[PDB]
């Protein structure tokens, strides 16, 4: 649990910690913000408090798959969102972050 340990205490900690990571705190409320075709468009939706919750109740059997939740929630947001929009130069800012955590991640 290492890497899974990294993940939730030092990379988890630190994006949610980030002035840009609160639309992704929730999975998206399709009802009050009326996007009714979010869920149709992103079949996979994922959250930071989706992620939180599967590595406090230990859902993961590796690391890999953390990660893969995370790439998820940012090429979610990029496909659904448009270039322009406020919640991609957020999402920009907060996967430059996710990457740096990563690279400073020890090994297994
Ligand atoms: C991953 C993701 C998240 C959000 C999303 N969560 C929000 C939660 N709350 C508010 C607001 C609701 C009203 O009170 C203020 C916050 C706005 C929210 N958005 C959008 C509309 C938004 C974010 C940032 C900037 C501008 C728009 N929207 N899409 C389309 C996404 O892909």
């Amino acid at each position: 649990t290492n890497q899974l340990q990294y993940l939730q205490k030092v990379v988890l900690k630190d994006l949610w910690k980030h002035s840009f990571s609160w639309p992704f705190q929730r999975p998206v409320d399709a009802v009050k913000l009326q996007l009714p075709d979010y869920y149709t468009i992103i079949k996979n939706p994922m959250d930071l408090n989706t992620i939180k919750k599967r590595l406090e109740n230990k859902y993961y059997a590796k690391a890999s798959e953390c990660i893969e939740d995370f790439n998820t929630m940012f090429s979610n947001c990029y496909l659904y969102n448009k270039p322009g929009d406020d919640i991609v130069l957020m999402a920009q800012a907060l996967e430059k972050l996710f990457m740096q955590k990563l690279s400073q991640m020890p090994q297994e």
